[PDB]
């Protein structure tokens, strides 16, 4: 259907098969069937307002780290009620903010943002539904920028110091502490750390109710990784399966805050070739890392498929901007292309537009959608939009 | 002067001192006094239409890697004549829109772009001014996403490659080469590599008139470094001194390109403490990688000073940001710090704002500059900014 396509729309572009985020979505709604369970797309991963609205129909709650997310989640249809705020940074206008929108719970991250809830919650007459983060001190074994439950990691907090924040929340009569959470990491192709961290806060959990701490929820997190370079992937029925099996006497409704494995497949980066350049084969296209920055900023791979119909030789996938970070796949395999072809960065339906910036002054692009159906769901970025709010200084 | 600052603008924000740039600008102005010489500042380090026409006021030229920045630069009022297009992506509309604005010269990276201008030229009925970047295949000695002078790198070109270019050049009618072109990399603390190559340049460049090729100017680039970690910086007299010497025999005009030795040092990222978090300590802060990306890109440290009067202890300066590569500082060495507090980030100045997103739905920052004299260059972004143009599709 690619030649329609071309036809009506320039590169480069966002493309997402939207039925694949909807069968993502759908795996994880059964995956805890025999249990009452709430699966939070995290937006950090893909906050686009229609696939939210297409989650949101599917009712689909939302994981958001920003009073900007909550608000999309909100503009979207997601129910406040499956919304929750996780965050380190939380701003009192955040946290005010979150309280008067109703949401299921903040989820704290510091003995300090705790108290700083209350002084709110108490001003606004309001008793706060929280829920405490905990640092397991589990190494999930991933990426360092991408691992989040070490001690060393600025992420929850220690065993001791989570149940006197517990205590401190039932003491309250602005805070009800409901919900206990931990997220060690995200790309996780291990599923033992993900277990260990289960049953260790399964552990406390236990403890906490035993001291009148009256849980409800039992959030464990995203972090399932897909597989971008051809890897195993952790399956949802073992993962499902560790995890009821971590919670063996725990009568809690399970949380999980899935971001990569719900939309990273669904979308697909269409960039057109500019040249071919040459001891080493350079094959320039129009996307750059302003528009995809993880293989820069993770070293991450993903695959890049030809779908221009077409002598096979190694060379470097590079974009246009200034850099040498701005290099697609180093060493890729491919047939000789020329101005025009296109090729589709496969995969980058998470972090990938959410990351984008402006760099080297390039506008934002255009994002599509697939329906069985192309509709756009976002329309590219003018170049004026690049200084508009600039002019009235000059 | 900070206190009537906080009072009327929310942080975080980036701050400018203009009269570093001015001065910045001025020192390079001179540094090739005996000599005609040109200074194109690279919009990619900060391209805010006000640092940008302060610069224009200095009659400052402009190195541009887009159609985006061009615009910016000619909006600004930067002459035309003093502005120089470089990038190995540049697409035929961008190729087409440069030849119209009759700017300085189109830096190539290519010869199938060199062909590409050709087509373009030719049905404009015009003769394109071109420079050729050439690749003098030597390391640059810095961050390897930073080098962009090794054979392994996607920019300009061998020497072989380079005369069959030119000659090519200067056969077409609608070709006239003028300039040579390089860059070996940036944020460059050791001279040599510079010298070395101007050298190697400034040979070919020889050859390239006693073949018939009419050169006029001789370009140099950027690269030169900043102090972000007290380290010693190549002084301009050294710098100017060493290029003049490669160049004896040679009457070109020299054109350099710096960026980030011109904006680096003139910005700050003043950024509010929220939380102070602990066995390591924590200190967040409501800026984020979103807003400066250096650190989690390359590992950089920039200094951070508190500007609120106040036992000092280690502890990692983090953001907002849900990922472990949201952290400014690790180990930093402050004292306590509590919720209200300001610091500064230093030397912000380039590749600041510049590479700035909205990761996790956080508007663009507020950017302010100062004078001798407060004002607003940049108004914050909106939260309905971030998605204006996803409501369509919605
Ligand atoms: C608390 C919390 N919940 C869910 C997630 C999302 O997990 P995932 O998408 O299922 O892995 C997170 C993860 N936060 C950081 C993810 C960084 C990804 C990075 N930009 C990349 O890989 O490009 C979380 O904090
Ligand atoms: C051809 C060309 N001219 C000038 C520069 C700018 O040099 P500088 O600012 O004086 O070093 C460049 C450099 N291009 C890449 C710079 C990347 C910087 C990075 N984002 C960072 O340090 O944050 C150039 O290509």
């Amino acid at each position: 259907n690619y030649e329609e396509l071309f036809q009506t729309h320039k590169t480069p572009f966002y493309l997402y098969d939207f039925d694949k985020i909807k069968q993502a979505f759908l795996n994880y709604k059964e995956a805890f069937k025999g249990r009452k369970s709430l699966i939070c797309y995290a937006l950090k991963a893909n906050s686009n307002l229609s696939i939210l609205s297409l989650l949101a129909h599917l009712e689909s709650g939302a994981d958001c780290v920003s009073i900007g997310e909550i608000q999309r989640a909100l503009k979207a249809g997601i129910k406040p009620y499956r919304i929750v705020f996780s965050g380190v940074g939380k701003s009192a206008f955040e946290i005010e903010q979150a309280l008067k929108l109703n949401i299921l719970f903040l989820n704290v991250e510091s003995f300090m943002e705790l108290k700083t809830i209350e002084t709110i919650a108490q001003s606004l007459g309001i008793k706060a539904r929280i829920s405490i983060r905990i640092n397991p001190n589990i190494d999930a074994k991933t990426h360092p920028y991408l691992s989040t439950g070490l001690k060393e990691n600025k992420f929850g907090v220690g065993e001791k110091e989570a149940l006197e924040m517990f205590l401190w929340a039932k003491k309250s009569a602005f805070l009800e502490p409901v919900s206990v959470h931990f997220h060690i990491g995200s790309q996780l192709l291990d599923l033992e750390p993900i277990i260990e961290a289960s049953q260790k806060v399964a552990k406390i959990a236990k403890s906490l109710i035993a001291l009148g701490i009256d849980l409800r929820f039992f959030d464990v997190g995203g972090g399932i990784g897909v597989s971008y370079e051809n890897e195993e992937t952790i399956k949802l029925y073992d993962y499902a399966q560790g995890i009821l099996n971590a919670l063996q006497g725990l009568d809690l409704t399970i949380i999980c805050e899935p971001g990569r494995s719900i939309v990273a497949e669904s979308g697909e980066l269409i960039t057109q070739v500019l040249y071919e350049k040459k001891n080493k084969r350079f094959v320039i296209v129009d996307a750059g890392m302003n528009d995809f920055l993880r293989p820069s900023l993770y070293h991450a791979k993903h695959a890049i498929r030809v779908i221009t119909p077409s002598e096979i030789s190694p060379c470097d996938v590079v974009g246009p901007v200034c850099e040498s970070s701005d290099t697609f796949l180093k060493d890729a395999h491919l047939p000789e292309l020329e101005p025009g072809d296109k090729i589709a960065i496969e995969k980058v339906g998470a972090y990938g537009s959410s990351m984008a910036s402006q760099y080297n002054s390039r506008p934002k692009l255009l994002e599509l959608a697939l329906e069985d159906k192309i509709r756009v769901i976002r329309k590219r970025e003018a170049l004026e939009d690049l200084w508009r709010l600039e002019e009235e200084g000059l």
